């Protein structure tokens, strides 16, 4: 019993993490295979990020301009190329601990974990989500970036993020391991607002599901709504307008815990219109949205 | 910028689980050097745990008994002990990936991270408190007893807590690695009801500067306090005292926001008088205090 905001062990990624070094500017990098990741902003000043042209700005470096230490070893450099926001420094060895990988854009709503590095040393792990804005509410100070996001199935770690920037407002902006923005986002020290962050409604229900799995069922009410009746009061409050699709997904916690899901949405419909009434639902106060319907069942059943 | 309730890289620990089978119990062992540390309720069938008497239950059990797998090969257990509540199972092998460490008992209101795992296959990382009934919210399902708690000091792990039960009440107890439980609590299928799980004070102020850091100010106000009115607050409340102790350990955040210790203690004392009003504090609606000073800093610093 008991249910936390839990993060994938981090180890297989850990084997993973280089400092990479660009003159003055020095971030993480993702070392799989012979491959070094890192943002593509490693090759600029501060200045430079004001207006940065990255060919340009790229045609002034080499090979041996790029720095990639492995712990306390440095790796040679034998080819480098920009692909969208990231560059790809070819190494001439085999990361040795390079993990069964792939790259995945993830839709939002998806969690992942981020494993949070300075000077490519791991200091800490956190789970987040793809804002429905394509940000992520992350903990990054500067030497952050180059850190990444991902899932792990067993034995694979599926790389979705790797961080670039922190809007103005403090909130996250990065690219997956291809280099392509999440969201409208670019690699530029430039006005950059973040639209309506909502709420991921199919996330927030299988959260309740998790709470009546443990023992957690006050707000469960005499209730039952239907998908276009609830996303009137979902728009109302901004959160995600629910699927059917969302319903299908949710299917296993609902079969699992005998609440039919419009049933389990008529409940979400009590809080938002009531709200918590100084009562909490797995020790929070708000309606938690970073749990998906994998992350309940997956937690709720020990898969390791 | 950004604060999360993050935890420490897992590949250290991670490369210390193993499985640790007994008849038809199995649960999840630590491996350092050449020993396998494990909750000695492992040598029980669930009918044993009534009335254990687990001197006795020993008797019966070989060093061939006690079957310890590291991935999937076995290792050949050569002696076997019991100290407090933890059997210790000397290896002919030892740990290639034993990481530098220590054994602490830690004190009630100290963070650390637990690697969730099951059949000796890490499920996740999250970070909890030992609250002060000596108690922790965790997320342990059935198999997950010997994983175990840990702070990493750069490269040296302490292990601080291995999990051994759950209460009635679905919150977690269990010893440090000599095997003492933390609080009152003993490895047998009884009545035990936690005490008073207050908040820890010194936590929820570090949290509030951490808040000011990362530019959540709304609820700093005009007011401050002493020790022993904020402490009267505090009694009614179900808060910790808070001792000069606490203010001397919260004097580097104090320094660094400028905010002196009782002016933020009045802040507090507002809080739990006029409650949040609907606002939130670093995406929570209630006050977090399972971050430490320590936390605070480390992660506003960005310590590897
Ligand atoms: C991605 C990231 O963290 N960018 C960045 C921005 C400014 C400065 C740096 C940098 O090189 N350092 C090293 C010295 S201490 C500040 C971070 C990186
Ligand atoms: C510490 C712990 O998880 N104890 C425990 C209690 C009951 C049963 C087991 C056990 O052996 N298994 C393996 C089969 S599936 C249930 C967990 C362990």
């Amino acid at each position: 019993s008991g249910f936390r905001k839990m993060a994938f062990p981090s180890g297989k990624v850990e084997g993973c993490m280089v400092q990479v070094t660009c003159g003055t500017t020095t971030l993480n990098g993702l070392w799989l295979d012979d491959v070094v990741y890192c943002p593509r902003h490693v090759i600029c000043t501060s200045e430079d990020m004001l207006n940065p042209n990255y060919e340009d700005l790229l045609i002034r470096k080499s090979n041996h301009n790029f720095l990639v230490q492995a712990g306390n070893v440095q790796l040679r450099v034998i080819g480098h190329s920009m692909q969208n926001c990231v560059l790809k420094l070819k190494v001439d060895t085999a990361n040795p601990k390079t993990p069964k990988y792939k790259f995945v854009r993830i839709q939002p709503g998806q969690t992942f974990s981020v494993l949070a590095c300075y000077n490519g040393s791991p200091s800490g792990v956190y789970q987040c989500a793809m804002r429905p804005n394509f940000t992520i509410k992350g903990s990054f100070l500067n030497g952050s970036c180059g850190s990444v996001g991902f899932n792990i199935d067993y034995d694979c770690v599926s790389f979705c993020y790797m961080h670039h920037m922190e809007l103005p407002t403090g909130v996250h902006a990065g690219t997956d391991l291809e280099g392509n923005f999440y969201g409208p986002f670019v690699d530029r020290q430039t006005a950059q607002a973040a639209g309506t962050d909502t709420t991921i409604t199919v996330n927030v229900l299988a959260w309740l599901y998790a709470a009546v799995i443990n023992g957690d069922r006050w707000f469960l009410n005499r209730f039952t709504t239907t998908l276009n009746d609830f996303n009137l009061v979902a728009m109302k409050y901004n959160y995600e307008p629910l699927t059917q699709d969302h319903v299908d997904i949710l299917g296993p916690l609902s079969a699992q815990t005998g609440i039919a899901v419009l049933d389990m949405c008529a409940s979400l419909k009590e809080l938002l219109q009531n709200g918590m009434n100084g009562r909490t639902i797995l020790g929070s106060a708000l309606l938690e949205d970073e749990f998906t319907p994998f992350d309940v069942v997956r937690q709720c059943s020990g898969v390791t």
